[PDB]
Order: structure tokens, then sequence, then C-alpha cells
């Protein structure tokens, strides 16, 4: 590294302090849009719902990047928040921000404070209802909000919060779909946790005017992509797919009928659907399918993938900083941890690569990297944060990991990754609070301990080198860690307490990054292919492309892009474009795809839409998204037999 | 609490302190038996359950009462105990000590390390499985021991942990019953969590030789005072049977008011409490009171609140008063109140506000509201439920929050002397407390982010309290222990500092309470009674009994019970000593039981084991248990009919 530069002098005259005189409840401090100014720190309470209670939020805004924040609290006179609602942030560059309270002394309905110039002018709002949800913004329209009262109506505003409409009564759950579509279930008798298996899918494209009941015995729906799903009551409980927003489904198809098994969909895209099945019985950790566009036609991806048994999360993560990536964990046949890694969008996995900074070596299943996401979470493991990426900063990962040994799964440590997953090294020790910022530019983290702290640990070389500096005097109890929104931004924010007053302190980096990078500060790479040979060397699924990476300790701000130009180009196929077919799997650290084994020599049927089709594939399908062109094109064809098997159970 | 007595001195010499070097892990403590000064100290890791883990937990041994504590590691070395199983301390006189362990590399099965002679000598076993739950003594027999395998097998031992057999091997869950009596449920299709609503209950008598399935179509099952309890679905609807002969006959508990949720409080040798939910899981239900056979119920107080996911309730047993019951409503102004009966749900009434209240702007503010375990499970600031002890006559500790919502984030410590009747906040925040010497001494100690050092004793029974500084290196709290016994006088503390090293303080009281008390130091008092009238005052459930009070400020040893040794005159009956008939209710604050509004006018009818019965009641029926002669004795009169109905889902 050989970091010298005085980087003190630099900081003291940036780091702005502000203190809180007396907070009460928790403090949420959120940046409001980039390069905007306004900085809220709202007071929350944690009170239960249908109680009514007493109680002032105390709100303030800084409209000067965090050096002065003014008392604001008479906005929001004789109400409180309550810390599970909080803030209503609308999209980015919407400038849309609401509040929703209650009344201090209790009344009819909520209270919410309607902001569209990003937080800097409040507007206020009586609610005919007591929201049960947070308001919903529409992804198609940030005008329109959908939420649930205490009395389970389902409101919609057509214009910012301002004037609801209630449109059913008997509304269990509600969520916005694509077009300003609200899909959401009904019941009839009782209530909705009675009527679970029994309840009515409806959908609603004229925002309360017209309906659809476009499911029935339904347990549960939710969206994902281009998907619609629903678990619907055969009892046996089956997954069915709808990619026209209801109008026709399809149930799941997989290469085995395990029947009352427990089914979960981890993630989902505008191109396939994740899904976990748990294994049968109460045994742990189940079996990752993969589907095509359609989302009907699944293979066995990934075995023994773990799960918790009461909450079903997993350690499944989306790499948003490379394209492909998706990582997880497993259980080997020892029984011990491991993180497997795919680069081809699930359809190869490999173990992940024990870091370059080796000091260690069933001793082979020690020093193995297990990366902690929700299924450390779930077993109460000391993780304070989730695997932390963005797609401005191109292959940085940075996240909580553990070694076999117990006494590093009660003590975690911070690995930083700048190829997306594949090599890992550990540097900082102990578990922390982390956040990225610049595109990528500036990585800050703090220490996670019961002790008051006072120290910034950050890098400006995308976590190749890392340096403390002391931001206070007076050491404060961590609450939370937030940064300013935008590509090019460059400042943070902590607030903390002491004992309890609390106090902020917002940092500015321009002045150390004074220097705007050049050529002979970026290194370039490519991405990881399981597949050998220099043809595909930087191929993501089908189309190659280059990046760039700040050399070793390079203070200095980036100003470009990390994907250089468009430059399109296209990558002939091999063996990892292209998943495994309906029936077929990938052994351990395998790269073809063999058939399963109890279903060689039979009849490989599906019913798909109601009608029973014949698979011939020599185990190989195209993985949907992958763009590549010549190279493997191997050969499977679906025959239609026009036998009819019944596979959706809905009207 | 003009105390003035030199503290310092007499509890500086009894303060023993002990460090801990390089304790990695959750870290237990537990005194082992009454007079012994056996002292564990355990390591524990967070680990899930099926992975196979590498850790050494450590354990440490004191038998000078907390003075001197000796590594015995070695004992239990290549091994490990998870944080959820801990140590297995049987009674109080048993002696008994079970530590159950997983092998450090790997097994076939766990590892256990049993003592009959108050820890002081263990003796290694190894399981033939591995434990899914932690072991569990029988009450009728300390040497019988159940547990549960990850395989859902049902192992027993009739040795004390010696010798293990398998008895079933797909037990949903096992359970104790009087005699030695174990009720387990079974499954047969899959797992258990699919099978729910058609699941087995058996009985087995001679530890696993003889089986009976006694029930059919089963939820649920659990025990509570001298009934069996088995949430059976009929359909789908779910009801609850009631069995008092071990599941040889049931039936089915009938109600004045269908596909509703139960719940079963509290149950005696006397009465059962139920809970029912309201049609529409709005967050709160009705408690029902049953006869001396837990059949026949009635409504004892609406909108009882319970927590919708996971089903808690405030609901609060007063040990330290026969027939008083401390629980939360919602009124009808939609504010959270705390009801207390002193009849045993017989009436309710609200909890009177302390006197001197510092919040006196508002009717429903002021109000006090008593933490339980609803409000653990609201995620509220309450580390701990309402602490009585039957030793400590009238002693209630509890935690309470008032109307407004920053008393709700930090709850305050209350002191009851009388049962529940009065209140006072006698400490500031959050605190961890219990209770020494039957009521003479009670410890405190602050819940805080900050480091603390400082003991907060009480000496007449919480009414003056001094602060003890018993280090001069604050520590960060992790728990409070005592020492068994009704002359009790040690606390240990165990607590680390900031990488993290743990220390231990043993505090002695004996020197502090060197008098005994006299006449001069007791004020009397008599328990409250609803009904007016000198000629009631101080009846409970028919007794009228005399109870004993330190005065202010009293530093003595309790020498006699706080009840006057006597035959207690019998009180006459009134009002408060009936329970509402079948059918009836009491209004708010009101006395006098009036029929439910929707059944008069028709055959106030249940079935009474298949048998319908008609009641003619004037609205009362006497409470079990209560031995009152004279006075009030309405009419009531059940005739056995000739319709014989069909109360039983079960074969
Ligand atoms: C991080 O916060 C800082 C403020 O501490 C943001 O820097 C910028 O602060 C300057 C003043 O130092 C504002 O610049 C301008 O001042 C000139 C006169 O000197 C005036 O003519 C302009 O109208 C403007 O007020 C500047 O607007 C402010 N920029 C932002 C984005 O708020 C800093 O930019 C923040 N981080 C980044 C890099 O976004
Ligand atoms: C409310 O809390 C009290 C706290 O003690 C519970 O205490 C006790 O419950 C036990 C078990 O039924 C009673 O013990 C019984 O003693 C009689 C003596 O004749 C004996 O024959 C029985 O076999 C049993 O051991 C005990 O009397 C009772 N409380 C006291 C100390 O008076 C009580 O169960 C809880 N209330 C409810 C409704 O569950
Ligand atoms: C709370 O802990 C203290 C110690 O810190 C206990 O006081 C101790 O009482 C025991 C009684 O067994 C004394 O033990 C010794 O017993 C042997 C038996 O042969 C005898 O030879 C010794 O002369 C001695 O009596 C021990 O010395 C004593 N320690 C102190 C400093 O008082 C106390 O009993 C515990 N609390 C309660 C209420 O039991
Ligand atoms: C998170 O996973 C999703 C797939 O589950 C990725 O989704 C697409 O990412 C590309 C950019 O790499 C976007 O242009 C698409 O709009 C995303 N949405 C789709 C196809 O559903 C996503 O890349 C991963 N995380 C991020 C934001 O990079
Ligand atoms: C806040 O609202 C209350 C009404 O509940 C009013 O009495 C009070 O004056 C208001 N305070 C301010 C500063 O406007
Ligand atoms: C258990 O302890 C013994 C010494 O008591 C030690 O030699 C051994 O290495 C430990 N366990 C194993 C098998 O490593």
């Amino acid at each position: 590294c050989g970091r010298l530069p005085d980087f003190i002098a630099k900081l003291t005259n940036n780091t702005h302090q502000h203190v809180f005189d007396d907070l009460s409840g928790s403090v949420s401090l959120s940046w409001v849009g980039d390069s905007t100014g306004v900085i809220l720190v709202l007071t929350t309470f944690q009170v239960p719902l249908v109680i009514v209670s007493f109680g002032q939020s105390k709100l303030y805004r800084s409209e000067d990047y965090g050096k002065n924040f003014k008392d604001i609290t008479n906005l929001i006179n004789n109400t409180f928040i309550r810390t599970e609602f909080g803030m209503a942030i609308g999209p980015e560059n919407s400038g849309k921000v609401i509040l929703t309270a209650e009344v201090s002394g209790g009344s009819r309905g909520g209270r919410v404070f309607r902001s569209s110039d990003f937080a800097k002018n409040f507007v206020q709002t009586d609610l005919p209802f007591h929201p049960l949800t947070q308001m919903m913004y529409s992804p198609q329209n940030s005008d329109y909000l959908l939420a649930l009262s205490t009395e389970n109506g389902l409101w919609v505003s057509k214009n910012f919060g301002e004037k609801w409409e209630e449109i059913h009564k008997a509304v269990c759950l509600a969520k916005w779909g694509p077009n300003n579509i609200i899909f959401f279930t009904t019941h009839v008798n009782g209530s909705c946790k009675a009527d679970l298996g029994a309840l009515e899918l409806w959908r609603t494209s004229d925002l309360g005017k017209t309906f659809k009941t476009i499911g029935v015995k339904i347990y549960s729906f939710g969206l994902g992509g281009r998907f619609l799903f629903a678990s619907v009551m055969a009892t046996t409980r089956r997954i069915h797919v709808s990619t026209d927003q209801g109008d026709t489904w399809s149930m799941a198809q997989l290469p085995s009928v395990g029947q009352e098994q427990f089914y979960s969909i981890l993630a989902a895209n505008e191109d396939m659907v994740f899904m976990h099945v748990d294994e049968p019985g109460d045994t742990g950790f189940g079996t990752i399918f993969t589907s095509d566009d359609r989302g009907i036609v699944y293979s066995k991806s990934l075995d023994r993938h773990l799960y918790t048994t009461t909450g079903g999360e997993t350690d499944f993560t989306n790499v948003t900083s490379l394209r492909g990536v998706y990582i997880t964990s497993t259980l080997s046949e020892d029984n011990s941890i491991q993180s497997m890694i795919t680069f081809d969008q699930g359809g190869r996995w490999e173990h992940l690569r024990k870091p370059e900074n080796s000091k260690c070596d069933k001793n082979k299943n020690e020093c193995s990297l297990h990366i902690h996401a929700s299924y450390s979470i779930s077993q109460k493991l000391n993780v304070p944060m989730a695997p932390l990426s963005e797609p401005n900063a191109v292959g940085i990962v940075i996240a909580h990991g553990s070694v076999g040994d117990a006494i590093s799964v009660m003590v975690p440590d911070v690995y930083i990754s700048d190829d997306g997953g594949y090599s890992w090294a550990k540097m900082l020790e102990g578990p922390h609070y982390y956040t990225i910022l610049d595109s990528g530019g500036i990585i800050v983290a703090i220490e996670h301990s019961n002790r008051p702290i006072n120290v910034i640990k950050f890098s400006t070389d995308e976590g190749q080198c890392w340096q403390s500096y002391v931001f206070t005097q007076e050491p404060i109890y961590f609450t939370g860690l937030a940064s300013e929104p935008g590509a090019r931004s460059m400042n943070i924010s902590i607030w903390g307490f002491t004992e309890r007053q609390w106090v902020s302190y917002t940092v500015d980096f321009k002045d150390i990054l004074e220097r705007n990078c050049e050529e002979d500060d970026y290194t370039t790479w490519l991405a990881h292919s399981t597949d050998p040979g220099d043809y595909k060397d930087g191929c993501i699924l089908g189309y190659k492309e280059q990046f760039l990476r700040l050399r070793k300790s390079s203070v200095c701000q980036n100003g470009r892009d990390y994907v250089v130009a468009k430059q399109p180009s296209v990558c002939p196929c091999s063996l990892e474009d292209f998943l495994c077919d309906f029936g077929y799997f990938r052994p351990e650290n395998a790269s073809e795809c063999v058939e399963q084994p109890e279903l060689k020599g039979h009849e490989l049927e599906f019913c798909l839409y109601g009608k029973e089709e014949h698979l011939t594939t020599n185990g190989y399908r195209k993985i949907p998204g992958d763009k590549c062109q010549g190279g493997m094109n191997p050969a499977r064809e679906v025959k239609d037999l026009k036998k009819k098997c019944t596979s959706n159970f809905l009207n």
C-alpha cells in the first residue's frame, strides 16, 4: 500500500458534527436525493399498531449536506412515527417522501406528510383510515399509492396520497404490478388467517373500477420479475406460475412428484426463476431449481441448499455488481457448511475459492470460506449486514465470512472481493457495518461491538488498501450509517449516542480525492468463466465485456464508467451457456449434465398448460437471457402428445 | 427512607471477584443447590443443529460460593455446548446436572456429562443419537429422562442418562405427565409440519413397553394443572377437548358462543383460564373461566390482548398472593389497560394508578400498563416479566409503562407490596431483578448499552432502595444469578469489558442483615376485596388472613413467615365469591353478572361428556376453591336432559 497522504488534515476540515439534544426512541437518518442537500432525521417509537398511545416525534432537516440541521418538529406537531413504518421514499429522482404517522391523542385515521421536492417542503393530509402496512409506490407511476387499513380495507390514491378511495373491504395482502396493476387476495368467512387455503386472488387494472377473480383456493401469492406466483391448495400445496397477469396459469413442473413438500421462490427476474424446494420430510436443506423463460420447466441446479427450518431463509445472494453471479450456502456430505458460487446464472455451481490471504491449511472442511447471508442472520449469528454490492461498483462485493471454526462463526470477519466473488481476502477483523458510494470509489466500514466507537475505516481503491480515521474525540455507540445517493457522491453520515444524547457526524471526502484518475490508474480485468480457453475469457452469458479497476492505493476521484465503452460482441456457446435440461443435473465440480438416476428408462413427461409433452434431449437447454451464438448447439425436442393432464387448480 | 447504615463496609468484604481469561461465545452461570457452594460457568456456541462444526466449550467450577473458580475444561474436551441447550439443572435437592454436548469433530451421537453430587463429579456417556431438544427430567422421578432426536425419535433413560432406549420413531412432540406418564404425538406421512391436524396422540405409563392411541385428528396438545388438552380438527374447524383421566375419556369445551382460535392461559387443580380469539384476529380476545372439571366456561374478561403472530398475552399470575392475576386488555378508546382480578378471574378491575403520578394531561394517559409476555412479543424494551414469589407474600416487581410512547420505549420498574393492588415507581428505566431471603432482599441491575457497576437493593420489600458500587471497573451486564434457598443471601453477576474478557462478582448480604426483625418492624395489612364492608376486608376466596409487612427502611432479617400462623376465619359469601355462570358476564365496573344479550330466551344447554344439560341459574356459580359460608348464595341447578349430543371427536 504505502499510503502516506495526510488524510487527517483533509478530513478534519470536512468532519461536520451536529449534536441532537435529547432524542428519545429510535433515530432514523436518510439522505434525500442526489446533489440536493436534504438530510432528514426522524424520531420513531416501537408501539403496537391498534394501541392508541401519546407521543411526539422529533424531526430535523439539513439543507446544506449535514452542516446544520433545522428543527422542523412543528411540521409534525401532535403526531408520532412508528419504527416499522418510518419513511416511504419514492423511486430514484422522484423526489417523493411520505411520512406516515399517527395522531398523538388518537383519531379515526392516520396522518401523512407528503413532499415532492426532495423533502424541502411537506404538506399535511389526514387519512380516512389507519394504515396496517406502509405506503406502496407503484413502479409505473410514483403518484399512485396503495395501502392496507387496520380493517383490511384496500385504499388507493391517484394523486400522491392527497385523496384516498377504498376499493375493497376484505383484502388480506395487496401488491403493485406492472402498469399500475394491483393484485390482492380477499376472503369471506371470518378472518384471513382462518381462510388460508380458501382465498380468492383478484386483479385490477382500473385502480378500483374493474375486477377479475383470477384464482380460488389460494394460500399465498407473490410477484417476481415478469412472473406471477400463487400457492394453490389442491390437502396439497402446489405452485402455479403466470406470465400474463393472471389470465392463464400453469403449474410448476419438477423432475419428480414429491407430494406435500414445501416450495419457495428464491429470486426471479425478466429471464428465469429460482425456486427452492424443501427436502422431503423434516431433514433440513433443500434443492434449488432453475426454470426457462416461461418459469414452468425446472431442473435440479444445486443440491443440499441450506435454509432455516422456521422462516425458510437461505444464504442465496444476488451479486448486483456482476451479471449472472449468485452465491449461496450448501451442506457437504461431511455435514460442513460451504459457499457455492455460480457465474452463469445458476447453470453451474462451484465451490468458493479460499482467499489468497492464506492463513490456514475433516480437516479439509476447515479453511472453507462461508459468506454469511439471510440464513446466517436467521441462525442468530453475529452478522450485522448481508452481502453488499452495487451495479455502479462493478465487481465490488463486501460481506462477512467465517471459517469452519466455531470461534470464527461467533466473530466473523469482513472480506472484500473485486472480481464479483471469484477471489476474496480478509481485510477487516470482526463484524462491521459498511456501505458503498462514489460508484465504488469509497467504501466505509464501522466496528460492530458493545463498546463505543470513534474510528472510520475507509478505502479509495475499491477496498484493496484500508486506513483508519478518528472522526471524534467523544466516542459514540453506533446506530446507523447512511450515504448520499448518486454516482459521484462523496459524503457519509454517522449518528450515535453516549450513555442518552445523540449526535451526527457528516464527513466529506472531496479533499481526499482531489485528483481525477487517469488511464495509468485503471487496471482492466475480465469476468471469470468456468470453461477454459481465451475465446470466452470475459464472456458473461454470451456477452464479452471489459471492466476497469482502480490500482492499489489509488487515491483519486473516478469520473468514468467501469464498463469502458459499448463494444457489442457475441461469444460462442459452451457448457457454461446451457442449463441442465428437465431431469438432468451436474455432479459436484463437474461440467457435464448427466441424467437423474431414478428417471432413466421412463417417460419424460410434464404437463404444460394442461397438455402433456415428451422430452427428447441430450441434457442441456439454453440459459434464459444468454445471448451466445454458435459453438455448442445441443439437440432437444419437445413433442406434443396432446394427452391432457390437469395442471391448473384455478377457475 | 432515612437509611444511613454503612452498606459499603459490609458488602465490600463480601464482594468476591473472579476474572475469566480468553472466553469466546456466550457465558452461562448457575448456582448448583442450596448451601452447596457449587457454581458452574459454561461456554456455549450458537451453531446450527445439523451442521457439524469444530469447537471447545470452557467449563469452570467454584466450590467455595464463587470465591475461586477451577478450570475443569479437560472433563469435557473435544466437545462443545450449544446455547439453545446449555445446562439441564434438576430439582433443588436432586443434585443432578446434565451437560448435553456435541463432539468437536462429529460423531454418531451427542455426549452428555452427568452428575448426581451437585456438579462436584461428572461422568461421561456417549449418546446413541443426536438430540434435537434438551433433556427433560420427569416431575415424578429425576432419574427418568426423555429426549427427542434429530430424526424425530423418542429416547428414554431409566438410570439418569446412563443407558438410553428408543421407544418411537415418528414423534413430533413429547411431554412428561404425572407418575412418569409420557404423552407424545406421531405421524405417518412425510413430516410433522405437513400433518398438522392429522396427528395421533399416544400414551405410555411403562416407559415404552405398552401404548394407547388416545386421540386422532390432533392439531396440538398440552398439559395444565390437573387437565390434559388437545386441539382437535373436527371437519375444517379446530375445537378443544379436555380430559382429566390422562386421556382415557375426553370432553369438548363448552362455551356460550365457528373456526375461532383457542388458547390456554393457565390451569390449576381448581379451574382453567382459556383465551378465545375474536373472529377476525383483530388482536384481542376473551378470557373464559371453567369449573372444577374444566368443561363449562364463561366470559370472564373482554378484549384480552394477544400477539397476532405467537399468541402471547400479558396474563400474569401473581404467585405472591393467592387468587390474584394481572393481564392487559384494550379499552373502547383503543388504549391499553392492565386489568387485575383478586378472586381468580371472577371479577376484574382496572389497575390503580401509582400514588403521586409523575404524568399528572389526558384521561387515557397516566394509566399503568404492567408488561408481560405480550409486551415481550411486541419487541418492547422489557427485560423481565413480572416477578413474584409465594414466600415473599404480597411482593410483586415488574416493568410498567404509561400512555406515552416514550415510556413504552423505556419502561420503569414498579413495586407492589399488596399483591398488585397499589403500585409505585421505584427505579427509572429497565432492570434485571431477583428476589432473595424469601422477600428480605430485592436486587436490581440497570439494563442499558453502557457498562454498569451499580447494585440496587432493598431490604424493606422494595420500599427504600440503595445503590452499591461493586467494582471500580464497569462491565457490560450479561446475567444475574441467585443461590437457591429460603434464607439465601448470595448473588452472582457476570459481564465483560470491551478483545472481550469476562469477570464474575459474587456478593454476600449476610452482614447487611445482622439483626432479626421484631414486633415494631412489621406493619400488618389485609388483602383487597372488591365488595364493600369491613366484614370482608382481607378475604381471599372465603378465607380471611392477616399478613405482615416490613416497615419502611427496615434493615433486619425476617424471622417468621409473612402470614400469621393461625386457623383463618371463614368469610360470608358475596358477589366476589362467585364466577359468572354459563352465558353470563360482568360489565365494566360491575359486580353483577348479567346475561349475554344473544342468549336471552334460549335453552342454556352444554354437552357434558356427550350428554346435554339444562342450566337454570340466577347468573352465578361458586368459584372452584372458594371456601366461603353464608351470606349470598344464588340458586343454580344442572338437570340431566334426554338429549345425548356428540361432544367428542376422538376414539
Ligand atoms: C458533500 O457535502 C458537501 C457540502 O459540505 C457538498 O459540496 C458542496 O458544497 C458547496 C459549498 O462548499 C456547494 O457549492 C456551491 O457554493 C458556491 C459558492 O462557493 C455557490 O455558488 C453554489 O450555488 C453552491 O452553493 C455545493 O452545492 C455542494 N454540493 C452539493 C452536492 O451539495 C458535496 O458536493 C457533497 N458531496 C458530493 C460530492 O456530492
Ligand atoms: C398461580 O400461581 C400459583 C403460585 O404458587 C400456582 O401455585 C400453586 O399451584 C400448585 C399446583 O396446583 C398448588 O400446589 C398444590 O398444593 C396442594 C396442597 O393441598 C396439593 O394437594 C397439590 O397436589 C398441589 O401441589 C399450589 O397450592 C398453588 N399455589 C399456592 C402456593 O397456593 C397456581 O397454580 C397458579 N394458578 C393457576 C390458576 O394455575
Ligand atoms: C453465601 O456464601 C458465603 C461464602 O462467601 C457462605 O458463607 C460460608 O458458609 C459455609 C458454611 O458451610 C462456611 O463453610 C465452611 O464449612 C466447613 C465444613 O467443614 C467448616 O469446616 C468451615 O469452618 C466453614 O464453616 C464458609 O466458611 C462460609 N464463608 C463465609 C465467608 O462466610 C454463605 O453461607 C452463603 N449464603 C448462605 C445464606 O448460605
Ligand atoms: C439482482 O438480480 C436480478 C435478477 O434477479 C438482476 O436483474 C437485472 O439486472 C440488470 C443489470 O445487470 C438490469 O438491467 C435488469 O433490469 C435487472 N432486472 C431483471 C432482468 O429482472 C440484477 O442485475 C441483480 N442486481 C442488480 C441490480 O444488479
Ligand atoms: C401543537 O398542537 C396542539 C394541539 O394538540 C396545540 O395545542 C399546540 O399549540 C401546537 N403546538 C405548536 C407549536 O403549534
Ligand atoms: C482431550 O484432552 C486430552 C488431554 O486431557 C488431549 O490430549 C486431547 O488432545 C484432547 N482431545 C483430542 C482427542 O484432541
